[PDB]
């Protein structure tokens, strides 16, 4: 399959408001990555989607604003930020999407994406009013919440830093239905492989803009040559 997250191992997450050269975008789409996730305006989302769709790789929209939903993606990931103090980041995005765009929601493949933002010092933590200063125990508990709800994805999110490997391990131990996505600080093959021991899917994001060639090697590191 292509669109079953249960078989994935590696995704790149791109920021549509950041600049990536066409050539690099091409190479990334052709890298063997299991999906390209567009995530971070309707116009910049549309432009980047139209570029990625020239390739065979699954293209995913991580929906962070309803105003910026565009047709044409293979999958739509709608985050529930389980440690948000604001209901609109937990089920509000879903409800708005269903109320405003019910017919679009019916025609596309939508995935509820459990989210735990575990890095208190990132923008998303601020933006989602996340209770992000979490213990190991707190994180495992959020993971069990995702598994009780049978959310298809539990995305453990440290954004630009490396999260505690033990917390990834202990999170994985409580998940079965939930596919474990880890993102945070993955910039090279050695670290990608380290986190791939426990995460089902490793997410490589801002490293692509920081050192492209190095970030590129994360696919083979996690998927084999």
């Amino acid at each position: 399959s292509l669109y079953d997250v249960t078989e994935w191992k590696h995704v790149f997450k791109l920021d549509p408001n950041k600049d990536l050269p066409d050539e690099q975008l091409e190479i990334l789409c052709e890298s063997g990555t299991d999906a390209v996730i567009i995530g971070g305006t309707e116009d910049n989302v549309l432009r980047m989607m139209s570029k990625v769709r020239r390739f065979l790789v699954p293209c995913v929209l991580e929906v962070s604003a309803i105003e910026a939903i565009v047709p044409g993606f293979d999958l739509y990931f709608i985050p529930s930020v389980l440690n948000s103090k604001n209901a609109d980041w937990i089920v509000g995005m879903h409800q708005k999407a269903m109320k405003e765009y019910g017919e679009l929601m019916s025609m596309e493949e939508i995935v509820a994406e459990g989210y735990c933002i575990a890095n208190p010092d990132c923008k998303a933590a601020a933006l989602t009013e996340a209770d992000a200063d979490l213990n190991m125990d707190d994180i495992v508990a959020y993971a069990r919440v995702s598994e009780l709800l049978q959310l298809p994805i539990f995305y453990l999110e440290y954004s630009g830093v490396l999260g505690d490997i033990e917390a990834v391990k202990k999170t994985k131990a409580v998940l079965e239905t939930s596919t474990l996505f880890y993102g945070g600080g993955i910039k090279d093959a050695e670290t990608a492989k380290q986190y791939a021991e426990h995460a089902d899917v490793i997410v490589v994001g801002n490293a692509v803009y920081e050192d492209f060639d190095r970030a590129l090697k994360t696919v083979a590191a996690v998927k084999g040559e």
